[PDB]
């Protein structure tokens, strides 16, 4: 690890996992011995794609997520450094494998059936997060997963601000993407608070006006709330009150939406981290995300 | 030492296990309980087998060089299995399966990605120095080539005392008909329950008096059936039977076929008769069966 410049980089605290994908000609029936088509070792989880996606929009990214040691993680570290992403913050755990997933797609039907990782390793504690150095970074994204002690992670960088001058105060995104009660209270932090289509339909919202306006009682005062909606573009929603909208970029065909949601809202954090509007930010994550959409992984999204 | 070890010919695979409660249905998302690397492939996990049974063993197949590589060989160094003979590849991927095992009954899906990685060929078993082996086992792959390489092993026994011949096995796991002219090579043929069935037969004892014809005049062929044990059929036409020894708790049964015919190997080599090393193969995989991957057979 070398010099990294004050205020320079864009922290995103969250999942790494090696997801093995495999192309089968027809699912397989249990306790069979048969060969895929093609199989793909890559890095994923949502904190991670979107290292990837800022490393390539221009920004001095690092990961922070949990990893114990061994051959997973190696791959892991050779893709986030093949990806230009700083994983010095990285908290190695003496405990619990890393996450690997077995992800099965029938060419037949491109259904998908997934093997989820295992839950043997610790999660990034408060207590983790208090041995890191802020200075280094402008803007901290942390994935809701283990909300009590993210909510400590909050705290420590709302206290860090309270001695900042406003050029040197670190912005906070945090993103609710799954519907999991605990998750809810990290409506309450964070300047942009990201909120997935998933968790808007399973609160009772059938649009992201509606999650948008239903919602926002929930974040605190000055706080930018943001919704994506798949081909009906996305929405934010700040403290006037103004619902703004971006219509979706859709590429001429859709080839692959995994990890859309983490461009979206890498290149959304991107932009705001730039200087730029609300608005201008939303119709950003549209067009990176949209383009995205059209490319297998993200080498071309520019 | 001369005619000290047993050579496993043949194929080392990453296995990236996940052990789960129940199998997935398609389009469905489970999670498993633990996952775990296992150094993988037929004749590679029979020589894990082997060098915990006690005996000297060494792995020829085809490796790249690489990270997964060298787990692989660190993994085959921790069990003493001597890998000087691999032939190492300059094109090709290390092939990796991912294996999911049901914990409630020790079933085994494996997804194998097969690479590009060329086989070992009959140049590459001509610079074998074969006086280091007591008893040579080929798994069944590439059979035009590994015909010459028994043909190379036979050669070479026509000009030793029958103290110093080498004895041969061979394995017919999958139902492929280019592996079936194997069959009359060696002195002990393992046919796998998946062959015997899509050729017809029902039952071991079905299987060796239908495809007895098949093996080479004195070789006994071999076939164990899951729960219901495992079957030997020699020269004398007498059937030999042994049953099962399952755990009362089937977990992993992943490598059980190997760790039979590794166990069948090693009593064979040790000089016990064919009803003996048939009990002791369905012991030491009956054993297997009970635990997560091989340690602890011993
Ligand atoms: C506005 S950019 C954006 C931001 C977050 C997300 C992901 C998030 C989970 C969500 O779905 O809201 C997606 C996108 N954007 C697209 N997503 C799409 N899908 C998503 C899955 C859907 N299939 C059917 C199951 C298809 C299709 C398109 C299409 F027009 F090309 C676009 C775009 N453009
Ligand atoms: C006689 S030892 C042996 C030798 C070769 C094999 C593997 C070979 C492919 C075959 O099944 O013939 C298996 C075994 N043995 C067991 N396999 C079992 N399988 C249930 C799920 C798996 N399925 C059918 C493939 C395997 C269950 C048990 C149970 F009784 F504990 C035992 C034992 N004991």
């Amino acid at each position: 690890s070398g010099l990294v410049p004050r205020g320079s980089q864009i922290l995103c605290v969250g999942l790494v996992v090696l997801d093995v994908i495999s192309l089968v000609d027809k699912y397989p029936k249990e306790d069979s011995e048969i060969r895929c088509l093609s199989q793909r070792w890559q890095r994923g989880g949502n904190a991670s794609n979107s290292c990837t996606v800022l490393s390539l929009l221009g920004a001095p990214c690092a990961f922070m997520g949990s990893m114990a040691p061994g051959h997973v993680a190696d791959f892991l570290v050779a893709d986030f450094r093949r990806r230009g992403v700083d994983v010095s913050q990285v908290a190695w755990q003496s405990k619990g494998d890393t996450p690997s997933s077995c992800c099965i797609i029938n060419n037949s039907n491109g259904n998908r059936t997934i093997v989820l990782h295992d839950t043997s390793l610790p999660d990034v504690s408060a207590t983790d997060f208090e041995k890191v150095d802020l200075t280094q970074f402008k803007w901290i994204h942390i994935e809701g997963r283990n909300a009590s002690e993210q909510v400590k992670m909050l705290q420590r960088i709302d206290a860090h601000n309270t001695r900042q001058p406003p050029e040197q105060k670190i912005r906070v995104s945090v993103e609710v993407e799954k519907p999991r009660e605990e998750l809810f209270q990290l409506f309450g932090y964070g300047d942009v608070v990201f909120v997935s289509k998933d968790v808007a339909k399973h609160l009772g919202f059938q649009s992201a006006e509606e999650a948008l306006r239903g919602l926002y009682g929930r974040v605190r005062k000055g706080a930018v709330l943001v919704c994506a909606w798949a081909e009906e573009g996305a929405d934010a929603l700040g403290p006037d009150g103004k619902l703004l909208h971006s219509d979706a970029f859709p590429p001429p065909r859709v080839v692959d939406t995994l990890g859309a949601g983490d461009t979206f809202n890498a290149s959304v954090i991107f932009s705001l981290s730039q200087g730029r509007s609300v608005q201008e930010a939303l119709r950003f994550g549209c067009q990176v995300a949209g383009k995205k959409c059209g490319l297998q992984g993200f080498d071309g999204i520019v």
